């Protein structure tokens, strides 16, 4: 499937979850980008005008693509392989309660997750694996790519 051809990559916030402080979204979200940078050549900076390569959207319901959100539960994120345009770009629902922890849905977790379809990585069927489909609280501390997350990554880039 679809890889980025290039090694600096561009995000965007396009809008914040009310359900988290500011601060926090901003480094749920760069610390996900991390995950990747470290197993991979790729760089990742944060812009606030213009067109980013990822675009990180919260959205309810029908919010402009033919991937509508469901309420809360079921379906949390998804998002776009590689490409110009809408590819790459993560939409998370605001019909979840986002978290730094394991109150509600934890951003981070979930991010890294999104960032590695952002990348061009598919599901895991690896229980282990951050590409894994079901959500499951790690503390984020704790967290490390799988074996099988890093496998993957790097038979797409480097
Ligand atoms: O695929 C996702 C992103 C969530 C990944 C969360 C990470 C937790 C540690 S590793 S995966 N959302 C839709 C399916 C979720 S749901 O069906 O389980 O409710
Ligand atoms: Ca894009
Ligand atoms: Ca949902
Ligand atoms: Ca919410
Ligand atoms: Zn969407
Ligand atoms: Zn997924």
């Amino acid at each position: 499937g679809p890889v980025w051809r290039k090694h600096y990559i561009t995000y965007r916030i396009n809008n914040y979850t009310p359900d988290m402080n500011r601060e926090d979204v901003d480094y749920a979200i760069r610390k996900a980008f991390q995950v990747w940078s470290n197993v991979t050549p790729l760089k990742f900076s944060k812009i606030n005008t213009g067109m980013a390569d990822i675009l990180v959207v919260f959205a309810r319901g029908a919010h402009g693509d033919d991937h509508a959100f469901d309420g809360k539960g079921g379906i949390l994120a998804h998002a776009f392989g590689p490409g110009s345009g809408i590819g790459g770009d993560a939409h998370f629902d605001e019909d979840e309660f986002w978290t730094t922890h394991s109150g509600g849905t934890n951003l981070f977790l979930t991010a890294v997750h999104e960032i590695g379809h952002s990348l061009g990585l598919g599901h895991s069927s690896d229980p282990k694996a951050v590409m894994f489909p079901t959500y499951k609280y790690v503390d984020i501390n704790t967290f490390r790519l799988s074996a099988d997350d890093i496998r993957g990554i790097q038979s797409l880039y480097g």
